[PDB]
């Protein structure tokens, strides 16, 4: 369950700083 938002990630990086 952690493999699908490595793989796609999707703008969770940004997100997760703003």
């Amino acid at each position: 369950g952690e493999e699908e938002l490595a793989e796609k990630a999707p703008e969770f990086a940004r997100e997760l700083a703003n």
